């Protein structure tokens, strides 16, 4: 569970905007990308994969859960690879609720940031920072120190 | 001393990495940048900042330090940048040390990747996971949690 993670794709401005959900505590990392490619998917894995300790995927749809080049980077990362089908149904709505609430934040920092990368990081601070009383950043830290002891 | 971090920009194949580093356990984030600028620079820390509870930031140079946009990060962000003057002398060894480290496992793993930046991140990966016995990754978040409780 501590180890547990759920990759969301959504858009906005004609681009791509990937998203991990650390499930237990509902913190985030996130990239802009061109497009939702194998190859993109696994970069980004490999590059959360060692910075938490990541151990399930639950992937976002079929390509990337059929990518051999995902494959390649669960297998290096020693993550599994899951699919991300939403066998409890209230999954689906609190992905969605999210994706909501960064564009919402992406919109309140357009005047700070000149480019959409730059406002997205943005949006993941302020949600990984928002006291909703703990944090996001407050809960991942938690669970995985507790985890370990 | 939870909320220290330092900026430490290494090169390899005609090509900058940039790497922060977590002062208290040794975790580190890294990316291959085209060149060390103050916008690269700033970006990297809005990054790095909505991930982790970054406090206080050594700039690696002086140039960053004074950068307007590497301080208009540092505002955003609410991070106190400061120097990284080596008061203690042993700080640039320990950086030097950690930076023939990386170097070794870029090259450990430069058949399995086709480009340097997939290739930093596994070395992100493999040094925040390996073990001393405590890994680097384990002492951020039992230092990180020690903090809030
Ligand atoms: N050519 C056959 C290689 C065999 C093959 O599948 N390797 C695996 C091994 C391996 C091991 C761990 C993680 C990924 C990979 C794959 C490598 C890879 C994937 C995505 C990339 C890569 C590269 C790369 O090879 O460095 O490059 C950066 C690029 C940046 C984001 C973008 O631009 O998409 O994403
Ligand atoms: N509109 C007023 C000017 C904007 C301006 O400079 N303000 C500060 C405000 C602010 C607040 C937080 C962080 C950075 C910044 C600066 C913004 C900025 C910096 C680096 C960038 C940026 C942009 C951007 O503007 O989005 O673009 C992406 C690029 C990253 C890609 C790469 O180079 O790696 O680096």
């Amino acid at each position: 569970s501590p180890g547990i993670w759920q990759l969301d794709c959504t858009h906005l401005e004609g681009k791509v905007i990937l998203v991990a959900v650390h499930v237990a505590s509902g913190y985030i990392e996130a990239e802009v990308i061109p497009a939702e490619t194998g190859q993109e998917t696994a970069y980004f894995l490999l590059k959360l994969a060692g910075r938490w300790p990541v151990k399930t995927v639950h992937t976002d749809n079929g390509s990337n859960f059929t990518s051999t080049t995902v494959k390649a980077a669960c297998w290096w990362a020693g993550i599994k690879q899951e699919d991300g089908i939403p066998y409890n149904p209230q999954s689906q709505g609190v992905i969605e609720s999210m994706n909501k609430e960064l564009k919402k934040i992406i919109g309140q920092v357009r005047d700070q940031a000149e480019h959409l990368k730059t406002a997205v990081q943005m949006a993941v601070f302020i949600h990984n920072h928002k006291r909703k009383g703990y944090s996001a950043g407050e809960r991942i830290v938690d669970i995985i120190a507790t985890d370990i002891q």
